[PDB]
DNA sequence: GTTCAAGGCCAG
DNA sequence: CTGGCCTTGAAC
């Protein structure tokens, strides 16, 4: 499907690929071996597909975050650079092409959200978050307001949240830990409260967006906003005079933006591994290659150290590298998707005031973290056998959904309260945006009584945009051959997908819910045996 | 339009309205004279409006307050009760039912704060503020507060500010001193600062509302609230077994919360003032009168002295009157609007800390107290005639409303600051909640200059709540008459009213601005033939 | 003395 | 087979 001799580059439509060819074109006349770079559509969505049957590019460029997830897929060769080429790069940008403890790619580029000035209205900016307020009130009465920006979205506030003590999940070694969440601290409670601060006195309506921030401050209306090299461009045209500087410090502290690399990544499918490490390490990663690429369209800041000397005569460029290294990079692990929506409600509830700060962050924290269970109760709990009737608990391990896999976890039994609807009252408790579906996941110890199939299948009718799918490890009946098999039909006519768990599915929740200590699933005797069993006389109950 | 022979009274929805229409029942029965009791909605609002008509109700029952506003109009009879009537009930009393000097309304009831306090947690309540934050720390450890009540309206906290020397107004004898105002004071910071040092060390969590606080003292959880009889009904719902006293004492001094006084006026236009009087006197206030209307609905304290005692054996009701005699009448005055407002923000910022409390009280002070301008200052500085060119200081009169006339003063000329650019520093470190419109209007010795006129417009268009209206004396200018034209012109393109001061005008800042000790406002020779001239050129330069 | 995981036997 | 019922070894 790939060739051998010839490399296969995939960029995006946005970044240079006239000057990435020439690069191709260097090679090919030193060497002799022909490279061809493309710029299709969705490739950070079709390489995945492409590259699972042993096809596609032999050399993929794309923001890091997302390489985690290829990471995970093993679509990624390994990559043992030399401590001698790991100089050349900024040494924290080799922490955003690792993965699970091996490098996965190679840095190339490097963005982070800086503060935007408007020269005129400020010809000095200020350097911490504690003088905003006082500025506004002075620029207030010129009818203009001090800052503006995407308090919506939580990759823009998150800085000075995490400026004192806050951050999305510990990192340590080349690996994240998705049970540890500084969501909730004192100093996340501290920048979330300031900015809280600023809304309530109106120095930042709180219903601001991109848009607003970026029409308020190319016209002119406000003198600072915080953003990225993204909208550079626009501001240039808007013939404002401005200027790039460091994210203000909040307690003294630097504020810590979202670290995005642009890297290159190496196709595990290709034979043309050394070929491409030739290539990245010595035509790519120079002065020559990332200027002939900047010279098409701009890379930001670089992660090699010579050319981003070279480029930090820009100002602009500069500002962007050092509120990088400031920051933290944003970490390519699946729960961060997770944190995100957890994030991006519990500001939101904190900033029109419909929920306190403590409530919104301890809920925020709780929402998006690990919590695993304990192997003994799952062995225990999900055992499909004869003489499992004597099993009082039912136990329920869910998965939230959309493809953004949203909290996952576990819920047992309490006073009285079937777990079905203690999960009815938690995704409850849990907004919904009744716009777009969601498909939720149970796993469940017993099957849904006749009270859980009514309530749970009417909740299904009052909420239309849930989508439910139930593996239940064992059938319960109380009263046999009368109600359980009539309310499991209810469910089944109300839309949901009952299946018997099988044995891919226990090893599905042996890895997602289970703290396993790194240990293979162990089948007990009988499991398959009782599940064909189980699902004969489920298959007799639904049809 | 309103009958002889017939009474018609107006009473609201929550006061006992049965029980007043069997008085009128007995009335008819002696009398003949038919009576009819109506509880309208918006009565308050509604009665203006019929009144000016020579229409509406014969008798009136609202709080007193609002009774200032109707006697300014001439809605209300003078009443001259005899002594031996007035003896009938308590002396301070017909303190809230005098206006301007003379007597406007009867007094009929008494409502006022109380220390309400759970009697099982507390037995025996504190008569101090100084115990407070001792006893706080005793119950901080079964779980309790000691004390929460409504500390965002300042309607709750000014009983302690006041404790000590502190005071709206200063009366002689009915009659009210719009110039003096003792919120800034010895006695009114110590109040306020022994507030603050409660909310510092968290005895109050400072952003307690009405509601947590009515939640937190009826589900067990606070000791002690400070509130009113309006809310008893909810306490005895509750099942928390309560008590009513005194208000505590700070510096040994009774807090003086604010007396409101249920009242039943004579509409001026009804030609049954006399009919009016002799069920007045002889039916409503008696101990069956009022005993009649308390057991329909309840009336508090009462002022009928009788009664009263009556009534006393109820010790909630005793300490309503305990703690309404040992406060101070709520003026009727327009001025106390621009007094809470300016209390209202006053203390909020000395309670999140966000500024210190004597700079908080000075600009409480200055804000709601008049300040009034020399009659030869305002005759020599809004002379419109010609030869007034001559004239370079410009005086500038302010009224800021939204219906709700807040602070008015005048202001004028500085070290090269003109006025609209003093007036554009004054409102704007006076804080402003954009979610409302304000309206204010202008009275100025001249027209803005093109300066004034860009810096104001730019105001307006950061500030599009605002909605402002100039008059001016005269018209300004410099050379360039072409400019001072455009400047007025482009204010115009803001949305700025524009006109000329008339002679209505005049006599609207003689008598709101000026202090004429009750002078009538004196026309100077050629102030309307110049007034028409400079709106004509006024016409002749907007369109 | 007791409670429970587990498994086998027999009668529908 | 599916469901009902005893025996057991072994664990608090
Ligand atoms: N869907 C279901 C059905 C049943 N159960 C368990 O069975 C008992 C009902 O009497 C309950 O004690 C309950 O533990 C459950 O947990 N979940
Ligand atoms: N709109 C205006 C315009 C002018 N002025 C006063 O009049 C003088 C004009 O030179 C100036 O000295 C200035 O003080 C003013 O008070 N307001
Ligand atoms: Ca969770
Ligand atoms: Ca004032
Ligand atoms: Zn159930
Ligand atoms: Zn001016």
């Amino acid at each position: 499907k790939i060739e051998e001799g010839k490399l296969v580059i995939w960029i995006n439509g946005d970044k240079g690929y006239n000057g990435l060819a020439e690069v191709g074109k260097k090679f090919e006349k030193d060497t002799g071996i022909k490279v061809t770079v493309e710029h299709p559509d969705k490739l950070e969505e079709k390489f995945p597909q492409v590259a699972a049957t042993g096809d596609g590019p032999d050399i993929i460029f794309w923001a890091h975050d997302r390489f985690g997830g290829y990471a995970q897929s093993g679509l990624l060769a390994e990559i043992t650079p030399d401590k001698a080429f790991q100089d050349k790069l900024y040494p924290f940008t080799w922490d955003a092409v690792r993965y699970n403890g091996k490098l996965i790619a190679y840095p190339i580029a490097v963005e982070a959200l800086s503060l935007i000035y408007n020269k005129d209205l400020l010809p000095n900016p200020p350097k911490t978050w504690e003088e905003i307020p006082a500025l506004d009130k002075e620029l207030k009465a010129k009818g203009k307001s001090a800052l503006m920006f995407n308090l919506q979205e939580p990759y823009f506030t998150w800085p000075l949240i995490a400026a004192d003590g806050g951050y999305a999940f510990k990192y340590e070694n080349g690996k994240y830990d998705i049970k540890d969440v500084g969501v909730d601290n004192a100093g996340a409670k501290a920048g979330l409260t300031f900015l809280v601060d600023l809304i309530k006195n109106k120095h930042m309506n709180a219903d601001t967006d991109y848009s607003i921030a970026e029409a308020a401050f190319n016209k002119g209306e406000t003198a600072m906003t915080i953003n990225g090299p993204w909208a550079w461009s626009n501001i240039d045209t808007s013939k404002v005079n401005y200027g790039v500087t460091v994210l203000p410090t909040f307690k003294g502290q630097p504020s810590k933006p979202f670290v995005g690399v642009l890297s290159a990544g190496i196709n595990a499918a290709s034979p043309n591994k050394e070929l491409a490490k030739e290539f990245l390490e010595n035509y790519l990663l120079t002065d020559e290659g990332l200027e002939a690429v900047n010279k098409d369209k701009p890379l930001g800041a670089v992660a090699l150290k010579s050319y981003e000397e070279e480029l930090a005569k820009d100002p602009r460029i500069a500002a962007t590298m050092e509120n990088a290294q400031k920051g933290e990079i944003m970490p390519n692990i699946p729960q961060m998707s997770a944190f995100w929506y957890a994030v991006r409600t519990a500001v939101i509830n904190a900033a029109s005031g419909r929920q306190t700060v403590d409530e919104a962050l301890k809920d925020a924290q709780t929402n998006a973290a690990a919590e695993f269970m304990d192997p003994a109760t799952f062995t225990y709990q999900f055992k499909n056998v004869r003489w499992a009737k004597g099993r009082r608990e039912t136990y329920l391990c869910y998965v939230v959904k959309r493809s953004e896999s949203l909290d996952f976890g576990y819920l047992r039994n309490k006073n009285g309260c079937h777990v079905a609807l203690l999960f009815l009252r938690y995704i409850s408790d849990w907004d919904l945006d009744p716009g777009r579906c969601y498909r939720v996941t149970w796993f469940t110890s017993w099957s849904p009584c006749y009270d859980c199939a009514r309530h749970v299948a009417d909740f299904l009718r009052g909420n239309p945009n849930l989508s439910l799918r139930i593996f239940t490890a064992r059938l319960y009946f109380c009263e046999d051959r009368k109600a359980e098999p009539e309310g499991l039909r209810r469910l089944a006519e109300a839309g949901v997908q009952i299946a018997i768990m099988t044995y891919k599915d226990y090893e599905y929740c042996w890895n997602t819910f289970v703290e396993n200590h790194e240990r293979t699933f162990k089948a007990w005797e009988g499991l398959h045996e009782n599940s064909v069993r189980l699902s004969r006389q489920l298959r007799r109950i639904l049809q």
